[PDB]
């Protein structure tokens, strides 16, 4: 299993972006990682759908997947320098053969210009 990411990169402030997580089932989640700082979850979806968020970026994120394509959704609107980071997703799984598994994408730098 490979985690492929896309829909990042540099990006004007006040703008918005839709990273996407391809998965070439089990919950994922949207973290990420600023220099110098800890990860920190932004958003998680449950096989069924519910979701969690960050409580202070629910309002500018949303994480969705669309089961037909097999893609992971991130989008993300009103964006500052505050939000420039390394943006990771994450599906972990427990199966019946295999057991857990735990699978992460080579990662999206986001780079918010002001």
């Amino acid at each position: 299993v490979k985690l492929q990411q896309s829909g990042g990169g540099s990006v004007q402030e006040g703008g918005s972006l839709r990273l996407s997580c391809a998965s070439s089932a089990g919950p994922m989640g949207w973290y990420r990682r600023a220099p110098g700082n800890e990860r920190e979850l932004v958003a998680g979806i449950s096989r069924n759908g519910r979701t969690i968020y960050a409580p202070s970026l629910k309002d500018r994120f949303t994480i969705s997947r669309d089961d037909d394509n097999n893609i992971l959704y991130l989008q993300m609107s009103d964006l500052t320098p505050g939000d420039t980071a390394v943006y990771y997703c994450n599906l972990n799984v427990r199966t019946a053969v295999a057991g857990r598994n735990d699978y992460w994408g080579q990662g999206t730098q986001v780079t918010v210009s002001s």
